[PDB]
């Protein structure tokens, strides 16, 4: 009975995008309160990001060549600063649709929605986790770098990322909303791996209880396991190991299903030795790894927040 | 190279949603212009859903017992009108916020984004097909009557859902924006049938041209067949039958591949009676329905709409 991939509603972020552009080249900004914050690529052309100094760019490029354009009108800039990779520019209007928000640097994991702009325009909307090696598997083609993801609390928004770059590989990079990648990459185009992409075990967990509270549970053996014994097929088929803060987080979804932490751990484990063999779990024929607990917890009773 | 289930941005649809009560008994309404649609279900508690005669139910409620709250204000009720299943609620204030709309009917294979709403605020956007049963397989908890589905053209939102049941087998079902339900389903608590759940192969074959425009086709074989061969095997595992105007819908995307559209059909084939054995397109594990062509087509060029 019924589990979707859902992101937060983003009407509060859509009133905060806008387009930049230097060179008469073009990408997305965030408009919040008096400053404007963009991908500091939009300075380059080609050659400068195959071997960018960004400091020396930025010498002669000035205020009134960043052009900033939102809804249909024109802001002034009135001073900029770059901050590891990210500008910021100072504009003289308060964006006077802001929302409540904060900045906050995410975890591996974690999960968030990303609104997908174009030339400062919002196109679609989805979920992500940012993966165990620092890239999200994203749907992000050209002019799409500076759109944002986020999550939110009730009312404040939770910005977390910013998109900069798409490896050789096909997968994503990008900021925080300071300017400081995620994982070892960089803002320029020679070679960079991303590694391992485990499975995010806690998550696949919380998912499976989530199976549970609707009733898809052919999988709920009985076996039970410990942590160490868990692990030990975990590294086999590359999950991240599970510890106690993971037990503990999933503590909600036990009490209620009344299935113990370690017993699921046991179904996952033959799970993972079985596979499927034809079979579904809420729609997927694989294991689902972007559910956080908390994300289960805002549907798996569908309450999400007061 | 990705390409995510995602929704088209929810901003528009947020600012309509309000809250209706009835014996102090609430769900959604949405407000546009100085109309606000919600299920007729409202009038209803218990019993009353077990065997509700609507007319009747209607006779002696009157205008001052529906309460509408928006924001945190509140709605003044001038006038209702029950049309079909869903109740119109004439306020005296028009909706400023209201976007350019229209009402449409849709059809079984159409996707379309839903706002999941709770007592007038919304929690999660996520994407669904209409089945070919006239189901959708949703996400609606408790008091989530009311939230809408929708699709855009740029600037004008296109309603085409309304929620109002959940089924005993645990699937959705519901009405268009005048009351008419999509399938035999009422709005009664007794026995009723969903049919087969068929495949929508138009949009499956979609969904492997957008899988090649990424890169990840193994899949790709060399057979062909014929439109009557393809379905002779199509019939055989509850795939939709494929003519003439789904191979013209996907003239563009055979266009730009250079896979001619019977040549797609025929890796279709090979995979419906080999199965993936172990392998994923495009982080899938199985053949994913829920994408249309155009769907592909506002990313599998990531190019939407002007």
């Amino acid at each position: 009975s019924g589990f979707r991939k859902m992101a937060f509603p983003s009407g509060k972020v859509e009133g905060c995008m806008v387009q930049v552009t230097c060179g008469t080249t073009t990408l997305n900004g965030l408009w919040l309160d008096d400053v404007v914050y963009c991908p500091r690529h939009v300075i380059c052309t080609s050659e400068d990001m195959l071997n960018p100094n960004y400091e020396d760019l930025l010498i002669r490029k000035s205020n009134h060549n960043f052009l900033v354009q939102a809804g249909n009108v024109q802001l002034r800039v009135i001073g900029h600063s770059m901050q590891n990779c990210v500008l910021k520019l100072k504009v003289d209007t308060a964006n006077p649709k802001t929302p409540k928000y904060k900045f906050v640097r995410i975890q591996p994991g974690q999960t968030f929605s990303v609104l997908a702009c174009y030339n400062g325009s919002p196109s679609g909307v989805y979920q992500c986790a940012m993966r165990p090696n620092f890239t999200i598997k994203g749907s992000f083609l050209n002019g799409s770098c500076g759109s944002v993801g986020f999550n939110i609390d009730y009312d404040c928004v939770s910005f977390c990322y910013m998109h900069h770059m798409e490896l050789p590989t096909g997968v994503h990079a990008g900021t925080d909303l300071e300017g400081n990648f995620y994982g070892p990459f960089v803002d320029r185009q020679t070679a960079q791996a991303a590694g391992t992409d485990t499975t995010i075990t806690v998550n696949v967990l919380a998912w499976l209880y989530a199976a549970v509270i609707n009733g898809d549970r052919w999988f709920l053996n009985r076996f039970t396991t410990t942590l160490n014994d868990f692990n030990l097929v975990a590294m086999k088929y590359n999950y991240e190991p599970l510890t106690q803060d993971h037990v503990d987080i999933l503590g909600p979804l036990s009490a209620q299903t009344g299935i113990a932490v370690l017993d699921m751990c046991a179904s996952l484990k033959e799970l993972l030795q079985n596979g499927m063999n034809g079979r579904t779990i809420l729609g997927s024929a694989l294991l689902e790894d972007e559910f956080t607990p908390f994300d289960v917890v805002r549907q798996c009773s569908g309450v999400t927040f007061q």
